[PDB]
């Protein structure tokens, strides 16, 4: 008589109370529905993100490791002050991995800008204060050739992939786990309230709702939520394009950074005087990718587990419609915020690969 949800047809063996209730238990019902849905999908990226995020820093610290081995045997009149920057730039290189805003040009330079001040105090000028302008002369003088810049486009190349699909790895995880907390519109949750319980205020015990009263129930409240698919399906497809690396640059740079110093050791005899008047992966993310893929309807395929894992007459016969029990049946905030970070990710990776 004074219901706001349940369509009294006949009498009601409800009371406006039991309505809250009923609403509530609706909201309920709904989230351990969307959280059982994303749950597999969700503890896949939290696997494999925790996976990589060690082996890339297992990969960083073997490099750092090496190229302070190689200081120790090839200069150890560069040591121990080698040991400072070249720690200084792992450092550098994980803290960029991990997504903090690290110039990587920056980090070759003070490399750089670090290393040649001991080269010329230790191998070139043998015999504190001039530090600063030998610093300055370092870029100014371009000691170094395109050693730097050589370093700066091998090293920004890898590791911007390998933080991009770090980043790719844990924003999926973001949307992912914002499926479970999707609040609908009010007129929903009214008619989730009414094709699920309103028919027990009428006194059914074990009628179900209609199948086709599902589907355009569940059309009704996830219309916005399904045109986040288009979108998810380019992020599946895109993070496809950049896994089909770091390693081997990041266990190259002894190498490099080694013929850097012969390079600058080369032209001594004008240098010196000129300062001193001036002064097993690849097959983990492809298995992971080739899961991934089996989760590219997620979004489309939503409201059909909605309506398969809830209690429906698939048959449309003897069902409840919202209202009665019919024998046969008739028939964006949050959102656009998905979207938004999956648009800016999407483009990310497109133009790694
Ligand atoms: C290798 O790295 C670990 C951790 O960074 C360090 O404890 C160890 O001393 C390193 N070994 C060598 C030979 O550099
Ligand atoms: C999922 O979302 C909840 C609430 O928004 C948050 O507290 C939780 O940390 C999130 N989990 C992950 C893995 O992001």
């Amino acid at each position: 008589s004074d219901l706001q949800v349940c369509l009294p047809k006949g009498p009601t063996c409800c009371s406006r109370k039991m309505e809250e209730k009923y609403q509530l238990t609706a909201r309920l019902n709904m989230e351990q529905l969307l959280q059982s849905a994303s749950m597999e999908l969700k503890f896949l990226i939290i696997q494999n993100a925790a996976v990589f995020q060690e082996a890339f820093e297992i990969v960083v610290r073997h490099a750092k490791n090496y190229t302070n081995a190689m200081f120790k045997n090839n200069y150890p009149s560069l040591t121990p002050q080698a040991f400072e920057f070249v720690g200084e730039f792992f450092t550098d290189v994980s803290l960029y991995i991990l997504g903090s805003d690290i110039n990587v040009d920056d980090m070759v330079n003070e490399l750089f800008d670090s290393l040649f001040p001991v080269i010329y105090t230790q191998m070139m000028n043998p015999g504190l204060d001039i530090n600063e302008c030998l610093r300055g002369a370092r870029r100014d003088l371009k000691v170094f050739g395109s050693f730097p810049k050589l370093i700066m486009t091998q090293v920004s190349k890898s590791l911007q992939v390998t933080r991009i699909f770090l980043q790719a790895l844990n924003l999926g995880i973001e949307v992912i786990n914002t499926t479970d907390h999707l609040k609908f519109s009010k007129d929903c949750g009214r008619m989730l309230t009414r094709m699920w319980y309103c028919s027990y205020c009428q006194g059914l015990m074990m009628v179900k709702p209609c199948g086709g009263y599902c589907n355009v129930v569940m059309q009704g409240c996830m219309a916005g939520v399904v045109e986040i698919d288009k979108y998810w399906r380019e992020y599946i497809l895109s993070l496809e394009e950049l896994v089909n690396d770091m390693e081997n640059v990041l266990l190259g740079l002894f190498s490099t950074i080694h013929d850097s110093i012969q390079y600058v050791q080369k032209n001594g005899g004008k240098l010196t005087t000129t300062i001193g008047k001036l002064c097993t992966l690849s097959s983990r993310r492809r298995e992971l990718i080739q899961k991934l893929k089996s989760f590219i309807n997620f979004y489309s395929a939503l409201p059909g587990y909605i309506c398969s894992h809830s209690p429906v007459a698939e048959n449309d016969t003897l069902c409840w419609n919202g209202q009665e029990l019919v024998e046969r049946y008739s028939q964006e905030p949050v959102v656009s915020q998905i979207i938004d970070k999956l648009k800016h990710i999407n483009q990310l990776l497109r133009t790694m690969s």
